[PDB]
């Protein structure tokens, strides 16, 4: 049982609003027409129960935006990774031109699809809770996620599996984890000054947490990705580069995950002293990264998505 | 004296267009009424060293941009607006409008018009993703300058950790690093452009350029009573002599040079085309490190 090795020297938490938020996410999906034919299965999506773990101290209104955003990501992701649009760059470019217009604050038009309308709704709701500087940073992380998904599409279309270095570098954006990390600021109601927000050690803590979450997901989701012939997965990329067995590739992936956990724990104590207020806010942010690491693992072990 | 210790284990270069670009930067600065000894500014001779392989058209934008920063910088560091937050917020609101695409209005100042001209010219050479990354770095430069202004007004000195973190943005070096992509005509994929090792190389090069400037510019900054300088921040934190503060700043500079050349050997292998483009970008960081030092030692600005 290789899944037993996905362990951390810290624990997570869940918002008491978890089930209320999950039911509201299903109602939001229905409202914006994101629930496709494939009804009874929708009851066990449980996207709100991941959000509830990722932002456990958030007010219900803010948690609901995070939950709806996570739902959006899964709906978009399953299109990219399991349907035709993921093998069609020109279709994806056309869609992303609409998303990018909506991220700049353009109102959707009659011809726009459900996902564009739903994105516009999330941007509108975030604009009410967040200042302009935050909105710009979130939008750029979402833009980089679109860029990364266009890159994954070209790989699928050309039948090309990236090397480990390229995959790991791209994975940091293809999973939209940085955009989710931006929501921690709103969940914790913290205003980090520019010099603290972008500090090298904070960036390295963000990178480590992102790698941990993505590589944990890669170990839990290689089976379903193999079924669809999509090798955007640390296990499958390691297998191709090292020409090794699947058990060996899984073992190597878990070793990289364990090393990245140790790196995160180590760098947590390398945060320099700015002032009392800034460091208090900074420790709430870094605590947020730990909640996310645990949320991903705790939710993913209990989800039929990876069964 | 202590200036002799500002050394690098690599060399720079200068564009053959250096003098016509510098002369054209003066002409541009006069045209926009940014001039009010002009021939001794030599802002084009910094640009020519920073982007030595750039085509003349692209180098001219870079030179005009560097001139813009110096004009803006002297107003912040030697003039009243640098000790007036609400006035700076008003000016920055006009700049941020221009950066988003808004055309200047009747009673916008010379700088706002000059910034709009630079944005227009950059839009002809660079795609939207580039313009956004550049705009964000310039926005963080404005934010860093507003932070410096609050410090000046309250007569506050930040600790070394706070100053170094803020200095990375107050110098606009990242905005200048963005221009390397255009100078060198390279298109780095997202995953290489934002790679942790590339970020750490940019941070090291930024630290080196800023701390080199701090050692060469502490005299003129003391005269204006400005403490945004590694030497002066070290002196305040450690309560040491000025010679000891300079020695400590130069040790941090030397240590950062060692870090930069070490992390150059830690760049992963992505593919042939990407690593070819990356090595041109990282070489660009080296050109900038050398350009800053080479230009500053011959500039009357720090005499
Ligand atoms: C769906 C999405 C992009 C984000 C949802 C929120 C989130 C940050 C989840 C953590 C897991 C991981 C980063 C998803 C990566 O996509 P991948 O396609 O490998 O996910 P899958 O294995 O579940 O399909
Ligand atoms: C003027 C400016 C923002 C940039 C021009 C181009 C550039 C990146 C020059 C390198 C020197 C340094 C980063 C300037 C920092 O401002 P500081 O105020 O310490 O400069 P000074 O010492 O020359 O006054
Ligand atoms: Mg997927
Ligand atoms: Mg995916
Ligand atoms: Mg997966
Ligand atoms: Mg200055
Ligand atoms: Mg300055
Ligand atoms: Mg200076």
């Amino acid at each position: 049982d290789y899944r037993a090795r996905l362990v951390y020297p810290f624990s997570g938490a869940i918002s008491p609003h978890a089930d209320i938020v999950d039911q509201a996410t299903l109602a939001w999906a229905a409202m914006f027409g994101l629930l496709t034919d494939s009804r009874h299965k929708s009851r066990r999506l449980q996207y709100g129960l991941l959000a509830a773990r990722a932002y456990p101290r958030a007010d219900r209104e803010m948690l609901q935006i995070a939950a709806d955003w996570i739902a959006w990501l899964f709906f978009m992701d399953d299109q990219c990774d399991e349907t035709g649009i993921g093998r069609d760059l020109q279709r994806m470019i056309a869609l992303h031109e609409r998303f990018l217009a909506i991220l700049d604050g353009a109102t959707p038009e009659a011809h726009d699809c459900a996902l564009t309308y739903a994105l516009a709704d999330l941007r509108r709701r975030l604009a009410l809770r967040a200042p302009d500087n935050w909105l710009r940073r979130f939008s750029e992380h979402v833009r980089l996620y679109f860029t990364a998904n266009r890159w994954e599409t070209v790989n699928r279309q050309r039948g090309a599996t990236p090397n480990v270095a390229t995959y790991c570098a791209a994975r940091l954006f293809s999973g939209a984890v940085y955009a989710c990390f931006d929501l921690i600021e709103l969940a914790e109601q913290i205003e980090l000054p520019f010099y603290a927000r972008h500090h090298s050690i904070v960036q390295q803590l963000e990178q480590a947490a992102n790698n941990i979450i993505c590589w944990c997901n890669d170990v839990l989701s290689y089976p379903k990705e193999m079924q669809h012939g999509d090798r955007h997965n640390l296990v499958l990329v390691i297998q191709g580069e090292h020409q090794c067995s699947l058990p060996e590739a899984i073992d190597r992936a878990l070793d990289l995950h364990a090393r990245e956990v140790a790196t995160f724990v180590r760098k947590r104590t390398c945060v320099p002293y700015f002032d009392a207020a800034v460091n208090t806010a900074l420790e709430k942010y870094v605590t947020g990264l730990q909640f996310w690491i645990c949320a991903n693992r705790d939710w993913s072990l209990t989800a039929t998505r990876y069964a």
